[PDB]
């Protein structure tokens, strides 16, 4: 069992460091919480919670795996002297398609059960 | 970063212009059926996700061609893995769609 | 060109069959995403349900590749170079764990509203 505690450590490494230097990872982990909250206050079906709080989290993953990208970057130009985002934009606009599918599900789903 | 990706992506990527067209033409679909909330927000995300695992993939893609101009094992590794995420992306919107069209 | 899809396949086929052999975490997420998707095709629930099922734990799936790619860059990265802080690697492996967790709580969402 050895290797998934390792694992897990490693896990909690990258969200606390994501945590400590990314703003935008604060706001979003905000985000989720809220999510829940609103989700399981509000009188709601199970598939429109779940949708309410999964469409959030993956705007955490998204973010997170991009924070990965925007690090491999940094040690490349770090020993590269050469700059070039477009790595970085890519990974920038993933983040940017998430937040609006996120938005998309909650205006629908929530419009939805106030209808 | 934001619109400078996306344009990038549009220009250069074909797939990605096809993943594009997908996901208008998704959205306009998904608000023509007389489906529910749920069933409408899964029809769009399930194809927003492989816009967004496509846009990944090629950051991916990027960084592995800014490293060397040479092809190495690992580097090859690299993009195909990438390569292999957004097959997932698309079986799943594939399934997605099918499980709630043929429901409904 | 009809082909590029079938050229884009096979690089794809070579990814899944490569992050199988080299990636042990992709096998046994694998067996649970397997079990998973059998599970919610026999399970008597809406069409909605059963694609939140399938597709939570499909991220998995999704993300671990990603993740994999990741992990190769930086392999590819550290023979040219000496020292790594492994920070990207620690990133994804939060990513992972974010998109279980989600998974997680999905199955336990709708599992607790259809069976309760």
């Amino acid at each position: 069992f050895t290797r998934i505690i390792k694992a897990a450590g490693y896990s909690w490494k990258g969200l606390r460091a994501a945590w400590i230097n990314e703003a935008a990872f604060r706001q979003e982990g905000v985000a989720v919480l809220l999510a829940v909250v609103i989700a399981c206050w509000l009188d709601v079906d199970a598939c429109t919670r779940v949708l309410l709080i999964s469409s959030v989290m993956l705007v955490m993953i998204v973010e997170l795996l991009n924070s990965a990208i925007e690090a491999v970057v940094d040690r490349i130009g770090s020993e590269y002297h050469e700059l070039s985002g477009r790595a970085k934009d890519l990974g920038s606009a993933a983040v940017l398609i998430a937040i609006i599918d996120a938005v998309i599900t909650w205006c629908i789903l929530l419009w939805s059960h106030f209808g």
